């Protein structure tokens, strides 16, 4: 095949939309439930989510558009990022952020 990937270069700058939410909330899981407490969620809605998709990712997209209808604009990736990392999700956080593994570029040192 090859390896272009095309694209601007932009992060933590808007917030999450549909495109992100549904990938986000695959991230997410089950830790949909992790991240209600730690989304300033209502018990009830924890609850709703919970009856309206039995599912997982479901649920956890159903929190992400709330979440995200909640904030509203101010729904970014990094907000949310920021709760994983304290909502003890580092994976999710690591996940979206996706700084690198080994090797990345690192421009010169100094």
């Amino acid at each position: 095949g090859s390896s272009g990937s095309s694209g601007p270069d932009v992060r933590r700058d808007k917030p999450v939309t549909g495109e992100q939410i549904e990938v986000f909330a695959n991230k997410l899981g089950e830790q949909w439930k992790i991240l209600a407490p730690y989304l300033e969620m209502k018990d009830s809605e924890i609850r709703q989510i919970e009856c309206d998709s039995e599912d997982m990712k479901m649920r956890a997209k159903q929190l992400l558009v709330a979440w995200q209808d909640q904030e509203g604009v101010h729904a970014t990736p990094e907000n949310l990022i920021n709760a994983l990392n304290k909502s003890g999700l580092s994976d999710l956080a690591e996940s979206l952020t996706n700084d690198n593994e080994t090797n990345s570029s690192g421009p010169s040192s100094g």
